[PDB]
């Protein structure tokens, strides 16, 4: 299913985004982290502390790298599903996707704290009550879901005009297409927030948009916004 394939594109923006900092770049996300290379300069680089490298071509050598990745991960209470080193080095495509959204939970969505939070909210909930508070002064913006509730690209432009009025007419949003908005919505977050473009406007423009590629831009809209 091709939700997928936006879903392997936000992914690997997201993580280019950040192995730049360490003069990295994925261009296939199902063979360029086989090795274990570029995972563990991506845990560095989020991180900040050094790890083991082993030096070597032979996947005997492969397997070991990928393990310094997930030991990382696993010694620090994050639960890793049914993923061994050997699906990794496979380049198994589901698995992979997996272990990548497995990362952003834990570096970029799981420390939210919002206010009007409840006892036991996941981190997917309190970023959705966030949004619902953010346009709940808006008359005809609701927020019910990280699907449907964000294919027109409105609940984009309020969120930035909520924070930045300036940045954004609503008036002219109003009057705009899906893909207008959207390009809009993600070009001002990127010129005058510091946004990293995760998602393309016919991405999100779709029956149903990917609920994973949605969080991870809206996460980074939340962490980014003083």
């Amino acid at each position: 299913d091709e939700r997928d394939r936006v879903q392997k594109k936000t992914f690997t923006k997201w993580v280019n985004k950040h192995l730049i900092k360490a003069q990295r770049h994925i261009s296939d996300l199902y063979e360029d982290l086989r090795d274990g290379h570029n995972l563990i300069s991506l845990l560095e680089v989020l991180s900040g502390d050094s790890l083991p490298r082993e030096k070597g071509r032979m996947r005997f050598h492969k397997l070991q790298n990928v393990q310094i990745a997930l030991d990382y991960l696993r010694h620090r209470q994050v639960k890793l599903v049914n993923i061994r080193n050997d699906d990794i080095a496979d380049g198994n495509p589901k698995l992979t996707l997996g272990l990548i959204w497995t990362i952003i939970l834990h570096f970029q969505i799981s420390d939210i704290q919002v206010s009007g939070q409840s006892e036991d909210m996941t981190a997917k909930e309190k970023l959705l009550l966030w949004s619902q508070r953010m346009v709940e002064g808006y008359q005809g913006l609701r927020c019910d879901n990280f699907t449907s509730s964000w294919r027109d690209g409105r609940l984009f432009n309020a969120i930035i005009h909520r924070h930045k009025p300036l940045l954004i007419d609503m008036n002219k949003v109003y009057r705009q297409t899906n893909l207008e908005n959207l390009d809009q919505a993600f070009s001002v977050a990127e010129r005058d927030l510091g946004v990293t473009r995760l998602l393309d406007p016919e991405d999100v423009d779709v029956p149903q948009p990917d609920e994973k590629s949605i969080i991870t831009y809206v996460s980074s809209l939340y962490d980014a916004m003083p």
